């Protein structure tokens, strides 16, 4: 963000990863197996986080694409591969001209812990094409996707099984529609499961209910998971819940509209929202419907009727709660001084620099850190493989005998009880409760998606707190999570041997 | 499937390698895979080899199959192994001696009292 | 490797390239049979020179090789594919400690230009390992070659009709055995061209004659090619031929030892040898077998009996001919005013800076450049993968019949000269020449090796003259392979349309 | 069988292997590049030499056929791969109840060892089918056929660049017909090169002119080698030449019939035929014509009018040369006793057991080895094979421009004697011999099996007679070839670093 606070994006997540090496290091070689504590026990483990930490596989592209008007372009884009122990790769793609092969390794190995975190069996890998979208035509940018496309495929860097792309900054359901059409149509007109080759697809397509929200949704899930623990919340000297809370977000794209979205709804209250082109204001609260409504409408958030251009900074804005939804590398040793909120929700990828971690830990604020926070977008993504694998709607074959099924079991109870107190006790009606009709048929893929993507933020949350307490790491989640992450990807790579995976 | 060798002869080095070449040469001749051939541990095979006849399955001709680690059982848990695969051919001894242990009609002819509580066993390996 | 002489490999190749864009941007736009002018065709001819200048494909390797120690380590590399405007790409593998990314996107766009110099069909590629071989023992580079294959081969960046690997520094016919093997014996098991997969290999499996002295071969005859012209010999104040001259090679390895021997063998005198030790030298003469067996037995060539420790780098030794035969950028701007020599022979890749492409030509010091000088490798690669897919030794099904014929063809004139000038002649013996009666079996593997490269070194060579002729380009003969190099390629792309090649 | 003198056949090929092995032991270790000459040297040698013995691979298959009745049957069949150090493997078909594991993998390594004798770039291999084709009509045999190449092909044991098949006993071109159809219609659909997959096939098919003949050819081309040579013949007590000898011949079938056809085209008198039925003799003469006429129409030689059934064995029948050209193990050491004939010609594979070689050397009889003399339909199919990857007939394209070009140069001898010798000299007309003008559009197909097999039988020869006085091996022309097949393969694992080639 600033001049030197502006370290190597991928060596800062290496940075992180280390910190959480240090803490592991002793219990990893603990419940080792092997021959002789010699400890070349110590050195195997050493040797293995050396093994995980580098990327197996970068592929940087050159190709021409014909512009609109009949000028040849090329154009830059890369697709790293930062593990395969686990066989699926998975992470999205980004059109921005910050993109280099720097970035895309940094968030390829982001992409690996949180999977690890959250525990959805892929390994991570991150794309990127160097344009500003916003500069080129609908015609232009199918172009530059399909053909992304299949440079990627013809070197083995898309395929169901074996790396599977999704949404990041700048695309969308739409381009993910162009991956998977672009797949199915050469490369995999045989496969069976051509479509389980990127995630993210329009719903009419393969998609799957809220992936597009799925992030946010899991944003606001991963903080009520803290916001709702006394021990935390009083650390940080705040009442338990949402409903007097304030919040700003930085970014009010895929991840920023949503998290707004849900967090507004369970009665906190949104103060302050951001974009490239500056911020807007207003301490009585900010209504997500109908702030989106004037984007879709006039393109920019700034001039909303309700609110107030803030000339000062989105990120020191005064607030409860500050939700980075944008690039990486901007909270930073010269801005957390400032930054007047006490819970740092990091829905974007590694917003926040090591050195804004030191500040933020010593004035006693709470980072919830991005390969915990983000990872719903992942876990919904992995319901929608799962879902083409099958080919089938949850629920579809079993809606009418779920429902017979639990009509029956109500019945048993009900003549049982007519048998026992039998003749003058009359009729003893057993029914659904009102919330126990809505779920009388078994689950549907909306409902699956809810319940599940709660299941897996809520699981992973008290594995995150078990573990900050049992090293004592206070406020420093972000190297519990890393501690976590480690401890999985280090089991896999234990009893397989390495060499591969 | 079987290797002619007394595995107590070879260092883990040796074996990996005579494990990570079996898998290969009947790989090339379509003798493992997810679809067509799946093993499993036998006498003095484990965990271990399977690992090793997953890792060089799916790192070889498996790279694009979305099923390569189906291509052997018996894995670790941290491989896609299963619950209770290690145990679980005892666990059915158990089961099956239970089914016929407590069947009155042929604990008679044997002239025994039903059920475990009462009863010796020896093992041979 | 200094502070600013030094610039950027990749960059300075684009440099060669643009100075021959400059030149042949008339006659590109010249012969274009599209609509007309508009100096749109302008506009398309430099559009395709830029998609042509960038390598298509880069992949970077990350992977774990288990040490002779047990110890683990990470091991780097790295292939570019710089154009697959013709379908088998081509280039070496180099280990070495310098190897980069755009080390190897320099030396994969050489390779390009240098195949359309020599009108050899493949595309330009390269790939390297980031080690130094003298750390490792033989059982660890085998793991490491074969790793390291296996790696390039799920990526598509090795196979018979992909990519077509070689020798570079520091591999040679061992680790090509050992790269076929490893394909061979995996991805292409059914392969009928499965050891088409890589060339360099031993004659034993499927190498060619003359393979591993073949650069050196066509060192020597790109030599002899401008040395046996007058019109050049004159500008440098020389006579032409070898019997009289003088020659210094900075390196001793697979391209300066055969350099050196086949030099020796037309007169020519040997008077300075350089290593990274250091150099020897004697104005009487360095013997090339002599200095081989003395290499072999001692490891280095420092202390040869029969010359001196030289101090002084062996770039600046007093001689006619200098034949740099190891790293690139060797002369540099500081370097450049004392090199002593009048002809510079590039036979290693890259070897001068621009900067020092200023000072020779102001000095009339006469440059053979490397796309043109080094390209005998790739030209007898490019047969042993031509032999390989026809699966025969070349003169196996043709010898009995080829001799037969041609003795009956003489039989024939003898015959008929007896016919007419009867028996007041008698016998009228034809027989061969000693010189025919080794060919009238017609040519074998060997024959084809040594009288192919002899045609393509020397047709090259000429049509470099007379481009530099024709644009009055003096002894800047650099510019005229790359103005021969740029026709070719944009041959290609201007029927295809582009998009894809 | 020969009950005590009926080896294991696949281990009395591997004993004709040791003795050549004994032989070069000491020549191997010579030429070995590496380090320690410690005695590890010799190690390596005999560790190589122990990975070259057995097969690598062999497919034993049960499968199911309805018989013309509708009942089933199931039928056992085998393919070994002996060695796949040359990367397509080769070798034939046999249909006979004494197929077994053994024999196929005898006859599988007796392949490689002979393909290296002739240099033919196979691995070798050999298929069996356990039925007696008497008893099956020609729609079961089909189906036999057709199944046994798809279960072969699904297992890859029969592919264009993995294993092709050829006719052996009981199988010709007809089974070749059904191999190919049944490939090229299946797992070859796309494969350019789906008709190279078996060889033998009939010539309207892909085959090749001559492949029929090519054994006994090849059996004449290697007889005469030595029946020409004064060094052998003199050991024998014989006269150089064909036109004053006789032979005898067991087996009347595709090497047995043409061995005899070429024979007594060369004036040798044909004395004896022998088949399962019975033997027929007639000093006077046998003529191979009327007797291939007569087993056409009454399908036994049994009752030739031009002979008389001769009852005593056709093995010990007196004569100069005895050809075996029928099954294994038929010269036995009860037998050789009484051989009466001076040259034993082994047209079949292993027809003489190591005990009957021991005999035949003390009494100064000469036995031309199988691995040398069969060799003509393995370099025939050889031809075959490169005809159906290069898919067009030889000389199709050149004789055109090889007629006129030879025309030209006849003209330009006569124009220039012409102008020397003006006026007094008239016209000098230079025209083709009668010889030459049947070369004068250059060579057919049909010429090059001619003469490359002439070629190879000639060179093959010549090496061997070269090894036998290297190690002063007499008439143990067995063991000089096997010296011979072993240094070739050996070469091979040498410069790989074995380790699956
Ligand atoms: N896409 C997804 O589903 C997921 C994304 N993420 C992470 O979340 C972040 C963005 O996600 P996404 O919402 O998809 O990207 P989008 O393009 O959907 O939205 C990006 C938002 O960020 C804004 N933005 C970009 N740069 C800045 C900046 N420097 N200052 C302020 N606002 C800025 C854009 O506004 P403008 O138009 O004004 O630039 C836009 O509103 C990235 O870190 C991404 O990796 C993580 C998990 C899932
Ligand atoms: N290999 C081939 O077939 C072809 C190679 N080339 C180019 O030729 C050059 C070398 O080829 P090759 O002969 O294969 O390389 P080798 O590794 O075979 O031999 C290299 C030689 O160069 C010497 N050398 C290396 N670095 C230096 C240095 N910094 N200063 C002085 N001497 C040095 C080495 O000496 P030491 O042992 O002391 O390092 C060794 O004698 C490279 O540029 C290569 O790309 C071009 C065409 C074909
Ligand atoms: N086929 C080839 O191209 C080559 C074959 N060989 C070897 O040569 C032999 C095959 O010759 P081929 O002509 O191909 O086979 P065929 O089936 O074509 O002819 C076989 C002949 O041998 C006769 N025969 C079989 N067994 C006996 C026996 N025990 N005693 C006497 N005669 C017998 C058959 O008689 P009936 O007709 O009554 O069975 C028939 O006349 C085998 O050893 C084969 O491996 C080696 C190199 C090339
Ligand atoms: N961009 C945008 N999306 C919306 C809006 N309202 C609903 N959606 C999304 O549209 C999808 C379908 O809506 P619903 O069926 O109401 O979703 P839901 O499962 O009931 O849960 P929610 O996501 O909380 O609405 C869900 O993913 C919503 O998140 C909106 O106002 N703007
Ligand atoms: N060798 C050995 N294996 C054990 C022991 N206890 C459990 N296991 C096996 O380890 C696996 C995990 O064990 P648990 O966590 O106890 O789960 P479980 O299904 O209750 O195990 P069991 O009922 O004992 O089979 C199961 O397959 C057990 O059979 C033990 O004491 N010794
Ligand atoms: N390193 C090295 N290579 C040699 C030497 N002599 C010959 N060679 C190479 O080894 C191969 C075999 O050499 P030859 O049998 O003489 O065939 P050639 O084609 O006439 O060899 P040259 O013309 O000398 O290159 C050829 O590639 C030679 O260039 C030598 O003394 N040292
Ligand atoms: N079975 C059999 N084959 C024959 C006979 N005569 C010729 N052939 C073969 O049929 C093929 C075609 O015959 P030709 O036109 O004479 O060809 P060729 O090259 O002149 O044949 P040869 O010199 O006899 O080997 C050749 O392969 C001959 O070997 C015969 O009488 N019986
Ligand atoms: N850009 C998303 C991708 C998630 C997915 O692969 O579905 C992330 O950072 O997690
Ligand atoms: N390194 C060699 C390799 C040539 C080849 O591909 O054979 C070169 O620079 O040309
Ligand atoms: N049975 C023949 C077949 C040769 C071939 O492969 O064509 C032999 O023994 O040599």
């Amino acid at each position: 963000a600033d001049r030197e606070d502006d370290p190597n994006f991928f060596k800062m997540v290496e940075g992180f990863f280390d910190r959480g090496a240090s803490i592991v290091e002793d219990k990893l070689v603990e419940d080792l197996k092997t021959r002789e504590t010699e400890e070349q026990k110590r050195n195997r483990v050493r040797g293995i986080l050396r093994i995980i930490k580098p990327c197996n596989h970068v592929l940087s592209l050159s190709f021409p694409i014909r512009r609109d008007d009949g000028s040849w372009e090329v154009i830059e884009g890369y697709r790293a591969q930062h593990s395969q122990h686990r066989t699926p790769c998975k992470g999205g793609i980004r059109y921005s001209t910050d993109v280099s092969v720097d970035e895309v390794k940094a968030l390829a190995s982001l992409m690996t812990y949180k999977c690890a975190v959250v525990d959805v069996p892929f390994g991570g890998a991150k794309a990127g094409v160097k344009i500003n979208p916003k500069n080129y035509t609908d015609n232009e940018l199918e172009k530059i996707t399909r053909r992304f496309t299949m440079e990627l495929a013809k070197k083995g860097f898309i395929g169901p099984g074996v790396d599977v792309p999704a949404p990041d900054m700048s695309t969308g359901e739409r381009e993910m529609s162009w991956i998977a059409d672009t797949y199915a149509s050469t490369i995999g007109h045989y496969d069976i499961n051509a479509h389980a080759c990127v995630t993210g697809k329009p719903i009419s397509q393969g998609g799957i209910h809220g992936r597009i929200s799925a992030t946010g949704r899991g944003v606001f899930h991963g903080i009520e998971n803290f916001i709702n623990e006394a021990s935390y919340m009083s650390i940080l000297g705040m009442t338990p819940g949402f409903g007097d809370k304030t919040f700003a977000v930085q970014g009010f794209g895929n991840v920023g509209l949503h998290s707004m979205r849900y967090l507004h709804r369970f009665g906190a209250k949104c103060v302050a929202v951001g974009e490239s082109d500056g911020s807007i204001w207003n301490p009585d609260g900010i209504d997500p419907k109908e702030l989106e409504d004037f984007k879709l409408q006039h393109g920019t958030i700034l001039g909303f009727p309700k609110a107030k251009i803030y000339e000062g900074s989105i990120l020191e804005v005064d607030c409860d709660i500050l939700i980075p939804a944008a690039s990486e590398k901007q909270l930073t040793k010269s801005n957390a001084p400032r930054v007047k909120a006490k819970i740092i929700a990091e829905g974007a990828n590694g917003p926040t620099t090591p050195e804004a971690d030191k500040i933020f830990l010593e004035r006693n604020i709470m980072v919830i850190p991005d390969l915990y926070l983000n990872a719903g977008g992942v876990t919904v993504s992995y319901f929608e493989w799962l879902k083409n694998l099958n080919h089938v709607s949850y629920g579809r074959l079993t809606f009418k005998y779920e429902r017979d099924s639990n009509y029956h079991l109500l019945m048993s109870v009900q003549e049982s009880l007519e048998r026992k107190f039998g003749k003058h006790g009359g009729t003893i009606p057993i029914v659904p409760t009102a919330e126990f009709q809505d779920r009388i048929s078994g689950a549907s893929e909306k409902d699956i998606v809810h319940s599940g993507l709660a299941y897996t933020m809520e699981r992973s949350a008290r594995q995150i707190m078990r573990t900050a307490m049992k090293y004592n790491l206070g406020l420093d989640l972000r190297t519990a999570a890393y501690v976590n992450a480690i401890e999985k990807v280090f089991r896999v790579y234990n009893e397989a041997g390495v060499t591969f995976t």
